[PDB]
């Protein structure tokens, strides 16, 4: 479970460098991970949520650190934004909003026994409850 550089090219630049693998989806290698996060490329380039693309890569290329060995998923409140404003397009074309991405079953911001990710404005991410 070592950090590896990203290079799933939806995820670079997103804020963090280096990643591990397997992820949550139990994908052992980037480029498997490269390979089902691509699906999600025209809503990428539609816009309809400025968190889709920070939220999507925090699950499929799950933020690694040097100095903190667990999963840090990211803060319920980055799936809120992402689901409010993707979801009833992705709705409108027959795709409902990924059972594995269902936002209940993330961490909450101020959640004294997790940590999870967030950001604010560049792109800094934020660590919170």
């Amino acid at each position: 479970l070592a950090c590896q550089e990203i290079t799933v090219p939806l995820c670079k630049g997103i804020g963090y460098e280096y990643t591990y693998m397997p992820n949550q989806f139990n994908h052992d290698t980037q480029d498997e991970a490269g390979l089902e996060v691509h699906q999600f490329w025209p809503l990428v380039e539609i816009q309809c949520s400025p968190d889709l693309k920070f939220f999507l890569c925090s699950m499929y290329t799950p933020i690694c650190l040097e100095d903190y060995k667990k999963p840090l998923p990211p803060c319920r409140s980055v799936c809120e934004r992402a689901k409010a404003g993707c979801a009833p397009l992705m709705r409108q074309y027959g795709f409902a909003w990924p059972d594995r991405m269902r936002c209940d079953r993330l961490p909450e911001q101020g959640n004294p026994d997790t940590l999870c990710m967030d950001y604010e404005r560049t792109l800094e991410v934020l660590f919170q409850g």
